[PDB]
């Protein structure tokens, strides 16, 4: 029908739009602490600890199959790496404090990407 794919423009436009807001908060990531999975070789006990862990690897694999129905899906993924490492991690380590200031940066571009969904439509 024409109300499908009209429907399915306006995923597609907010995949656009989604893209540009992940690499926006990925450049606030410079040591690339988020970027990829935690590895289970590595960090054996994780799935004990965190129960969903998110990086930003997965959150592009979703993205790409037009995985985000709305912007609250996305930034659901966005906090859960943010919080997954500040309970795994103490205050005092290099990754908590990344992901402090990845959720003090990403803030700000989150707020403006909700005005921008809203506006589009």
């Amino acid at each position: 029908s024409m109300e499908q794919v009209a429907m399915e423009l306006r995923l597609t436009e907010l995949t656009r739009l989604l893209r540009s807001v992940l690499d926006q908060l990925q450049d606030k990531d410079p040591a690339r602490i988020f970027a990829q999975p935690v590895s289970l070789k590595e960090v054996p006990d994780y799935l004990d600890h965190i129960k969903h862990p998110m990086d930003f690897a997965t959150m592009r694999k979703r993205l790409e199959a037009q995985g985000y129905k709305n912007l609250h899906e996305f930034e659901e993924d966005f906090d859960l790496i943010i919080d997954n490492c500040m309970k795994y991690n103490a205050r005092d380590t290099v990754f908590y404090r990344a992901a402090v200031r990845l959720r003090d940066q990403g803030g700000v571009v989150l707020r403006q990407a909700r005005r921008e969904v809203d506006s589009i439509g």
